DNA sequence: TGGTCTCCTCC
DNA sequence: TGGAGGAGA
């Protein structure tokens, strides 16, 4: 198998939390500006930055005061404030709006706030019996690059919208259209679709994106990051051997963490290409069955992992961070906290209910003490019967009662998490 | 480092 | 009728 079988597009868009307020606020827009939250420290924290402030060399997490060192013109604007803490409603909203657009397209798989994977096999098949076996224009293509293209011979490629074009030419004129099941012929009537969403969000919400087009979720994944912002990126088949040799691990989803590093550390490699010198039994030995597979075929650009038809989140919850000094040190304050987390909680609960005609069943409530390295400290869980803030507030403080050991609270909670799971139709 | 989150696997 | 952790938005 060659895993060509699929036409797969993710869709993501470009300096998401920034456009949101850059719609709502003309004076933020083609200028270099940041999404903070929490001002009255150092600034705020950075939590989005538009690529005018990344000229900059302004990152995530940047305290603004610090941004401000690096572009003394940055503009900012702040995260809602509601309840004692960050309320992130507004991106939440945008997001339903890309998502439905998306929709309407194909099946969508919702992984994140701002990117869907698209599973297109279906929709491509459709346009190809439509086409009529018709050529494929590039003016069908206006904003996508041929990963690998242009090669060869040929004051033009000099400058980059030149090499975008000669590559899509190079592309065009070397497919073959007469076959219907030609993977290359697929990708690229998937690309069509993929700039006709894309053409449909920027229409029906003004932000912008990214996409790539690929037969897997992982290279389509790839894909996306390769020609940002506004443009989308085809990347073939073929393309995976050059692309893959100088490819860092690290880039790859999901091996840019402990695993990543435990394969570059283990089998003294650098690059994703680097990869297929190795046999399935020796990756599956090294890295354990599943991975080992997974690795083994992924380095052949072949990945089978479904885009799974779920455009809801699973989970609903809400959580603050009570750093150093500010840990929470008394029974009452924690169930103040504790009372904003589940007012929040509860309305967009209500919400979730009255939207899409379900009930959460279960409430999560994670805890962190001071001094522990752990990102957590206690999990416990507990039945959602009701959706009522004090109930639920209550319940939370019943199950984490006991990590208490001194009304003071000792040692000090420095993270408070509630959220809700276990949705069932209703 | 940071802060408010979601999705997944392992045992 | 669970809880810890990894990896990413
Ligand atoms: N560690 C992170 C990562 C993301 N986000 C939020 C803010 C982002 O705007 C949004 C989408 O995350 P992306 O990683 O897609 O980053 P952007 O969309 O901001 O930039 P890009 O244009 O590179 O996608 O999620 C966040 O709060 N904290
Ligand atoms: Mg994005």
């Amino acid at each position: 198998a060659t895993g060509q079988d699929r036409v797969v597009a993710l869709v993501d868009m470009d300096c998401f939390f920034v456009q949101v307020e850059q719609r709502q606020n003309p004076h933020l827009r083609n200028k270099p500006c940041a999404v903070v939250q929490y001002k009255s420290w150092k600034g705020g924290g950075i939590i989005a930055v538009s690529y005018e402030a990344r000229a900059f060399g302004v990152t995530r997490s940047m305290w603004a005061d610090d941004a401000k060192k690096l572009c003394p013109d940055l503009l900012l604007a702040q995260v809602r404030e509601s309840r004692g803490k960050a309320n992130l409603t507004k991106y939440r909203e945008a997001s339903v709006e890309v998502m439905e657009i998306m929709s309407r397209f194909a099946v969508i798989e919702r992984a994140s706030i701002d990117e869907a994977y698209v599973d297109l096999t279906s929709a491509v098949q459709e346009r190809l019996q439509k086409l009529q076996g018709q050529p494929i224009s590039a003016d069908l293509l206006p904003s996508t690059y041929i990963e690998g293209l242009p090669q060869g011979p040929t004051e033009e490629t000099v400058q980059k919208e030149g090499m975008r074009k000669q590559g899509l030419f190079q592309w065009l004129d070397s497919l073959q259209i007469d076959n219907l099941t030609s993977p290359d012929l697929q990708l690229t009537v998937g690309a069509v679709i993929v700039e006709e969403m894309r053409a449909a969000i920027e229409r029906e919400t003004g932000f912008q994106c990214s996409a790539g087009i690929s037969h897997n979720k992982v290279l389509a994944k790839l894909a996306c990051g390769l020609n940002k912002p506004n443009r989308q990126t085809l990347v073939s088949h073929g393309s995976v051997p050059q692309l893959f040799s100088q490819m860092p691990i690290r880039k790859i989803r999901s091996l840019g963490g402990k695993l990543g590093a435990s394969v570059i550390e283990i089998l003294g490699i650098e690059y994703m290409g680097e990869l297929t010198q190795f046999t399935e039994s020796q990756l599956q030995s090294h890295f354990g069955e599943k991975n080992g597979s997974w690795l083994y075929a992924m380095c052949r650009g072949i990945e089978h992992d479904p885009v799974k038809p779920r455009q809801l989140p699973k989970t609903i919850g809400c959580s603050k961070n009570f750093p150093g000094k500010t840990a929470l040190a008394t029974r009452e304050q924690v169930q103040w906290w504790l009372l904003q987390l589940a007012q929040e909680l509860e309305e967009r609960l209500t919400k979730d209910r009255n939207d899409n005609d379900r009930v959460a069943t279960q409430l999560v409530v994670s805890i962190r003490v001071q001094g522990d390295k752990r990102l957590s400290s206690l999990r416990r869980c507990c039945a959602l019967t009701r959706y009522d803030a004090h109930k639920m507030s209550h319940d939370a403080f019943t199950v984490i009662k006991n990590m208490n050991t001194s009304t003071e609270w000792s040692p000090p909670l420095t993270m408070l998490f509630l959220c809700a799971t276990k949705f069932s139709a209703s």
